[PDB]
């Protein structure tokens, strides 16, 4: 059982209050926190801020603490239900907040506890992490993920004018998922370095999630840089490119402005099969392996046109919310063919579980992924071995919010010794 | 004792191998790792690097890996001491090396043991990392620091012209450390904006350690935007500044270069003096408190004039290297006031904690640093409250290898309650409440 819980208000990697939780058993302490978007598709559940204006901007997460400290806390430990028992907890927890989204709670709140029952699960399970989700899960292998890298940072919130938001490298040709950090940073020093020779010094800086936002328009040039970097570090034949687009970011009155980071212009925008015929341009011309939220949160018939038509990886991530509902919708539909999944997006671990399963039975594949705004909590890192989903992203080999997840898969590699394999080309469907 | 010890390369926040360490006792799994500069004073600890230029451009830290698996794990082994026994299990690295400067194993190599020791040490006393730190050091009555937050990054941090480093708020009015944190974070969201409105949204990415990286060259017009960030944030009141200069980045055939990153041109270059009436008119002009490194690592005279003509504090860093030798010169002739204290720098707790004592025991100041390139590992937390000394620097309140040390000063002063007393304006001397 559970012995004491207790959450308070720490900084997540651009400055935000969110969550933390500790909990107590008798195996000890157990410690988790919650990321948060800024990116977030409509259809995410519920952050629970607390908007006093005057405290932190009105970001302040004092009332999801309270909800833990002063509700669910008690009712937990109450139950004397186990920490090992993962689904039965969650489900006490969106019982007591009784509303769909995580209104009541905030998903922050409910999230926090989630999370760290799991690791206290594992403890008493006598497991590590990413053994214990397995067992959670039914799975009776593990694998390590091709890891995408975000180098050339962008989006609505860009210290930059590119519209699409990210930029990533994967390094599906690399021996291990140690040799793949080592390709990825290679990569990484060496694009700061042709970014320099092109754009000046200026230009090297660092966006939320690591990467470079160079200041440029065209999302061809981003591709052509990676390129440039990728070859000119010598690993062409080994590393490949995805995309996140985000355009429920860049969705205007029916269709899509790839400047909307600008002063308005309706005259800008373009239709959902224009914005596809570049994608397929992108395809055809750079090593463009997968493309996640091509389209708006809405614009389905974009989804399921653009999918069919195409033989690249489709990820949804504003699409499908991680949540169940929207993921079988997606699944009748055709919309996508791999599921970004957040465990924030949806509020639980069990819900996270859930919905990785769905895309999973039906052909899918999986991309753990963080949040812009990280901490220092390195689930994630467990949570993609324990799923065996072949693919994380979790920032550039940049800011520690990211390596620390890089670091964990890093010692889970280690850890594994003789049992460990990488999923390398067979990211897309490790299951082989 | 030591059961087993076990080290491996990971990744620093700039994406470069550096050392972490894995220590095992009957207690359980202690880990811990190494920081790295980029600014880096000459009289250092020698961070061992591979240098093979097939692998991380040079930077991996495989040899000092194996230095600790296969040489300094057996020799703690073989000594069969108690973890609690910080002194002499970093007296038998420091001999085993043999170095002055730990130019066989790497101070890399040393110092990421003997964290991972004192790590494994505090369990074995049942003891909070700080509490034990703070009885090896023999204090008693812990402190939590001012914190002072690098909002805007220059020099060797920074993609910009701006040469000087460092531009830090402290929130020395603030109620407890949890109050700094609320300060510095809104003053920080406030500068974005300050920054976005003048110079463009491109102006608002952010340096090595987490502050902004304008495209500015004047670096009082930094000190002019900070300043602008607090008043605009409503704490003038209640947060002052402090500067990490770096002169050492740019000190050239004998002058000063703050166009160092412009292609070399040495009619720009100025002299000591010229800088030191700078720093007059920096601190005349902005409540400017604290200022780091204001002259090279080896102009001696130029520190001890300035020092003399100022009454606010004057750090050493690259001057002093964490190294009681340096320091004791400082000391005699009045270079400064301060010192920044630095784990690697000098290679081990042991040493870090001497260098600590030695200059609190002259009367100055000690601000615990991080480095440029930081990792997920929170010790300098925990070192900073167990030696009292009222003062940390461990980034902007952005990117979580400096949110990772803030986050834990803040669990501990939780876990102090109505123990915990804050630094606040007596960030220099806090002995006195
Ligand atoms: O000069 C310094 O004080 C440090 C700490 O910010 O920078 P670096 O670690 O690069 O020397
Ligand atoms: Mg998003
Ligand atoms: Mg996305
Ligand atoms: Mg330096
Ligand atoms: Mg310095």
């Amino acid at each position: 059982s559970i012995e004491k819980i207790w959450a308070r208000e720490i900084l997540d990697s651009r400055g935000n209050p969110t969550v933390e939780v500790d909990l107590y058993t008798a195996k000890g302490l157990f410690r988790a926190a919650v990321p948060s978007g800024a990116s977030t598709g409509i259809y995410e559940a519920l952050e629970l801020r607390d908007g006093d204006k005057q405290r932190y901007l009105g970001k302040g997460v004092l009332k999801a603490v309270d909800h833990i400290n002063s509700t669910i806390a008690p009712a937990l430990i109450s139950s004397g239900l186990s920490v090992v028992e993962q689904e039965k907890l969650d489900n006490l927890m969106l019982e007591l907040d009784g509303t769909e989204n995580k209104s009541k709670f905030g998903a922050n709140a409910i999230l926090g506890v989630s999370l760290a029952v799991c690791k206290a699960g594992a403890a008493e399970r006598e497991l590590p992490l990413y053994r214990h989700i397995a067992q959670l899960a039914g799975n009776s292998d593990l694998i390590l993920p091709v890891p995408a890298f975000n180098v050339i940072n962008g989006g609505s919130h860009a210290g930059n004018k590119l519209a699409m938001q990210e930029f990533m490298i994967l390094p599906v040709g690399a021996e291990s998922f140690r040799d793949a950090m080592r390709l990825g940073a290679e990569v990484y020093h060496t694009l700061k370095g042709v970014i320099k020779d092109k754009y000046g010094k200026d230009a090297t800086n660092v966006g939320d999630e690591g990467g470079f936002a160079p200041n440029i328009l065209e999302n061809s040039e981003a591709l052509e840089l990676v390129k440039e970097a990728i070859d000119k570090a010598g690993y062409t034949e080994k590393i490949v490119i995805g995309m996140d687009v985000a355009a429920s970011e860049f969705y205007r009155d029916g269709k899509y402005d790839l400047d909307f980071k600008s002063p308005t212009d309706p005259s800008r925008y373009i239709t959902g099969d224009q914005l596809g015929a570049l994608y397929q341009d992108f395809v055809r011309d750079y090593p463009v392996v997968s493309i996640e939220d091509p389209f708006d949160q809405d614009d389905w018939a974009a989804w399921s046109k653009f999918t069919a038509n195409v033989g690249i990886q489709i990820v949804g991530d504003d699409l499908t919310v991680t949540n169940p509902k929207r993921i079988e919708r997606a699944v009748e539909e055709k919309a996508c063919n791999c599921l970004l999944l957040k465990v924030n997006q949806i509020g639980s671990v069990t819900e996270a579980i859930q919905a990785c399963k769905l895309a999973q039975e039906n052909g899918w594949g999986v991309m753990v992924s963080h949040r812009s705004g990280e901490t220092e909590d390195t689930f994630i890192a467990d949570l993609v071995v324990g799923l065996c989903t072949g693919q994380i992203k979790t920032g550039a080999p940049c800011r520690s919010e990211r390596l620390a997840k890089y670091n964990q898969l890093m010692r889970i590699e280690e850890e594994l010794g003789d049992e460990a394999r990488f999923a390398g080309h067979n990211f897309r469907n490790p299951s082989v």
